[PDB]
């Protein structure tokens, strides 16, 4: 699956020489990832060796970050990606996704050489989910329900879902168990933080 040339977006992070999250390209100095991925220090892969290397310096965790609550954290890049056809940032949200709307998740296959995978997602509403997880509080959160067959850990962490060539969301929790399409994954709802996001990046 995944066209060869969609999501020049996609980031994967490394910590030492090892996989760590993936995140989503915003800004060519920027990349925003799950704040739980802050482990640190990271350096990130950007471009579907490498087509382009980088490294992060600044790392801006959410100031409000039982699972985790409000993971969002800004990567900066040490040095800017050159936006090209193969690299770009990915639109930030101007618009919440509705529950219906079909989406859609890339990820590599960590959580399980390389490449990547697109699967559809339906976005649910905050209220399905806590059939699935009694006791969330969603608000801030969408769930995404992955159709039927479809392994939940082809995605990885921190990775984006797309809808419409938008970013509605950044992977929190809710992947495993593995083997089941059966229970929908848990992402941050970007338009919900887009005072911060365009506040730490500068972009205004
Ligand atoms: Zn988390």
């Amino acid at each position: 699956p995944c066209a060869r040339g969609s999501q020049p977006w996609q980031v994967s992070l490394f910590n030492g020489l090892s996989f760590h999250c993936a995140g989503v390209l915003v800004d060519q100095s920027w990349v925003l990832t799950a704040a739980h991925c802050g482990n640190k220090p990271l350096w990130a892969r950007v471009g579907d060796q490498g087509e382009q290397l980088r490294r992060t310096t600044r790392s801006v965790v959410h100031p409000k970050y039982r699972t985790d609550e409000h993971d969002l954290m800004l990567l900066k890049l040490a040095r800017p990606v050159v936006l090209g056809p193969r690299v770009r940032a990915l639109q930030l949200p101007y618009r919440c996704a509705q529950p219906g709307d079909q989406c859609q998740v890339a990820g590599w296959g960590t959580t399980a050489n390389k490449g990547l995978t697109c699967s559809s997602i339906t976005i649910l509403s905050p209220k399905e989910c806590e059939v699935f997880y009694p006791g969330v509080v969603t608000n801030n959160m969408i769930c995404a329900g992955l159709d039927r067959g479809q392994d939940p850990c082809q995605s990885d962490s921190g990775g984006p879902l797309v809808c419409d060539e938008t970013l509605q969301g950044i992977l929190s929790w809710g992947v495993y168990p593995c083997g089941s399409a059966q229970h929908p994954a848990v992402y941050t709802q970007i338009c919900k933080y887009m005072s911060w996001i365009n506040k730490v990046i500068r972009s205004n």
